[PDB]
């Protein structure tokens, strides 16, 4: 339209990139660590129910 | 109000509404894995505890 | 004059509370589900040691 | 090196900053509580599967 919703766009276009960015980060590191937690947990409750 | 004030509410009401949702998300996954380690946990408890 | 200097410090200005806002409930959150955690590990694990 | 192009890139520059920093916070500390929890689990097991 103008010079001046187009600058704001702009703004938050790029901010959005980089909160979009930092979250994908922030999801796969929760879902990574906690896939980690479950597997350990589940391996040695594993280990604990084979050792009568 | 005047035009840069309204289009400075724009930006930040906009990107408000961005940082928000991805808060959400975030909160909303941490919870839900972390309330489902509280259910393995303590169904795992349960089930060593019946194994003596 | 200077209403664009302002304008521009005024936007950083809220939108910092905004982030910072979200920040700090994520990272209470994360603290707290990771305190529960390890306080249901620590009384179980003793629950289990009391029952041999 | 228009007058508001310049405010814009300092806009997005000045809260990225703000964003790098608090996302760097929770991706230490999400680390580190998993870190953390991950130890106190395993250190739990080997006291249960210590005892029989
Ligand atoms: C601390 C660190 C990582 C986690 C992942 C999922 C749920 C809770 C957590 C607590
Ligand atoms: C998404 C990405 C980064 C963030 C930083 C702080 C608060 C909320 C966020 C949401």
């Amino acid at each position: 339209g103008s010079i001046i919703n187009e600058t704001a766009d702009d703004i938050v276009y790029r901010l959005t990139v980089i909160i979009d960015d930092r979250y994908e980060s922030l999801k796969n590191l929760i879902t990574l660590r906690a896939d980690r937690l479950e597997m350990i947990i589940n391996d040695n409750v594993s280990t604990i129910l084979a050792s009568i």
